[PDB]
């Protein structure tokens, strides 16, 4: 197993940022993909980001140019910068790894952080 503790999250205004943290630890793989997704009501779970080992990165269309998924594997950890929130990136943020088992493919999860963009809270 590997297990995810997230952190970061919080309430934030439109236009502000917030840095999400996950730290890995288990038996964690050489070969493993790291994800943030999100879970907003009214919506699918969705990837946000995603880095291999060697450092290639994938974002969701609507977070491009916005969001900046990173590292400190000093410590085990995957960040996720966000810039320019926006009302719709509401939702709660789960740190997610992906790599195989003896039986096949596991899709570890974190616990979640919960991130909240409103003029009105």
């Amino acid at each position: 197993e590997v297990q995810l503790l997230e952190s970061g999250g919080g309430l934030v205004q439109p236009g502000g940022s917030l840095r999400l943290s996950c730290a890995a630890s288990g038996r964690i793989s050489s070969i493993i993909h790291m994800a943030w997704f999100r879970q907003a009501p009214g919506k699918e779970r969705e990837l946000v980001s995603e880095i291999s080992r060697v450092g290639t990165t994938v974002y969701a269309d609507s977070v491009k140019g916005r969001f900046t998924i990173s590292r400190d594997n000093s410590k085990n950890t995957l960040y996720l910068q966000m810039n320019s929130l926006k009302p719709e990136d509401t939702a709660v943020y789960y740190c997610n790894a992906l790599q195989y088992e003896k039986h096949g493919g596991a899709d570890y999860w974190g616990q979640g952080t919960l991130v909240t963009v409103s003029s009105h809270h």
